[PDB]
């Protein structure tokens, strides 16, 4: 069983007397809900609010979602409820607290005394110009515009990234990672930092754009969009890693599947079209994140249609995650929980086989290890193609899901 949750979202850091704090009294309704993980934000200092351009690694007491010790008693109530904590780990750029002779912002703090991260332009990428000295490798990947991206092929890179990492676990609990940007860098890259940190799982943000079509919708075959997901896994280690990927071709298709088009929800092999279809094992899905949906909604999800994107991916192969906002802050939280229970009971795991009985426009019906039946749409009735033996377990706005 496995379940995750985004503890966070893009308003987190303005909560009066610490995020972590009011977190504290989530805590209990979380792992009450089923769930196995929770994904908490870059608990670093960072010159942006949210945290995602990190400075001082080490320097947690300056971040503004609280400091050392409140993330460790949260990260501990968690625990507590067999809870695992996931850290949002930013690595691709990171901004430089200090000059160099040269008058370039490209002197590094680590946050300690010593010179634990105190890195200089040699660590940074010889083609982000703007800060480097041309010492260093090209960059691996992408580019952040508004910081200096890190040469991750630099040995003291990795080697102090490394202990940073571990210094996460061993001091203030987490036991897992989501990789921000990771394709600002190599998988191979990324591979350094998985193998060499033993995280429980690895979840990296890996988004490139989806092809549309002259209507503006995404296109049916969406196989080139998770093929680059998939290859990240398999240049990661695949099977061999604790690296996973985000199903962003999920969430695509899904966005314009409940607009009409369910029948976008299936293969022309007859399997799930993100990667969920190809390697569900590795594929975490979700309905929104604090980029997609929150203040920055980027790429929302249809909001009147959020329970049929729960209903699908809660019930679903692959590693669902929930959003922050749709349990405590909407109304769903008991209607989430009900579906997560439903998940367990019926031991459903990532690797769960899927049985797909309708895709048709206005209804998706399918069944899930021949022990679970969900049906999503605006198409009420769809009782004839409901295997007998079936009896409703949970329902509500274009949604049902079916137990024995
Ligand atoms: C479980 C798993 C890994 O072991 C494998 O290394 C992955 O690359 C992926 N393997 C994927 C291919 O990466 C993908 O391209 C497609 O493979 C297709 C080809 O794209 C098509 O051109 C001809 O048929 C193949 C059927 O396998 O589905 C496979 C299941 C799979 O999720
Ligand atoms: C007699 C009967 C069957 O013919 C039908 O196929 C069942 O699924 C169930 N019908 C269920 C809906 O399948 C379920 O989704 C929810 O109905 C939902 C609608 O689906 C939703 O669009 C608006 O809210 C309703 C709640 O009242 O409860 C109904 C009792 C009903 O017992
Ligand atoms: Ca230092
Ligand atoms: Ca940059
Ligand atoms: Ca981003
Ligand atoms: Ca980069």
């Amino acid at each position: 069983h496995q379940v995750l949750f985004q503890g966070f979202n893009w308003e987190s850091w303005k909560q009066s007397g610490g995020w972590y704090n009011m977190m504290m009294g989530k805590v209990d309704d979380i792992a009450a809900a089923g769930v196995t993980h929770v994904w908490l934000p870059p608990p670093s200092h960072s010159v942006s609010n949210e945290g995602y351009m990190p400075g001082r690694l080490y320097d947690i007491d300056a971040s503004k979602y609280g400091n050392a010790a409140e993330l460790k008693s949260l990260i501990g109530a968690l625990h507590g409820k067999g809870v695992q904590a996931i850290a949002d780990i930013v690595i691709n750029h990171r901004c430089a607290d200090y000059k160099d002779s040269r008058g370039i912002y490209c002197i590094f703090e680590g946050g300690t005394s010593d010179g634990r991260l105190d890195w200089g332009p040699h660590m940074i990428c010889r083609d982000d110009t703007k800060y480097s000295d041309g010492t260093a490798n090209l960059d691996t990947g992408a580019d952040f515009a508004a910081a200096p991206d890190i040469d991750h092929l630099n040995d003291r890179v990795q080697r102090e990234l490394k202990e940073w990492l571990l210094w996460l676990k061993s001091d203030l609990g987490f036991d897992a990672w989501r990789l921000d940007f990771a394709r600002g860098y190599s998988p191979e890259m990324a591979k350094v930092y998985i193998d060499g940190t033993s995280p429980s799982l690895a979840v990296a943000e890996v988004w490139d754009n989806m092809a549309t079509g002259g209507d503006g919708k995404p296109n049916y075959d969406q196989d080139a969009h998770r093929q680059n997901l998939v290859n990240w896994v398999d240049k990661v280690g695949g099977a061999a890693s604790a690296g996973m990927v985000f199903d962003f071709t999920t969430k695509g298709i899904l966005n314009a599947a409940v607009e009409g088009e369910l029948w976008r929800l299936i293969d022309p092999q007859g399997k799930a079209p993100g990667v969920m279809g190809w390697w569900p094992a590795k594929a975490v899905t979700f309905v929104d994140n604090h980029d997609t949906g929150s203040t920055q909604a980027m790429w929302p999800f249809p909001s009147d249609k959020v329970m049929q994107g729960y209903a699908y991916i809660l019930t679903h192969p692959g590693i669902p995650c929930i959003f922050y906002d749709h349990f405590f802050n909407w109304g769903f939280k008991d209607q989430i929980a009900a579906l997560v229970a439903i998940r367990k009971r019926n031991g459903i795991t990532a690797t769960s086989a899927l049985k797909i009985l309708m895709h048709e426009g206005d209804a998706y019906v399918a069944e899930i290890d021949g022990k679970v039946v969900v049906k999503i749409g605006p198409r009420y009735d769809v009782g004839a193609v409901i295997p007998a033996g079936f009896v409703t377990s949970a329902h509500g706005n274009d949604y049902a899901v079916w137990e024995k």
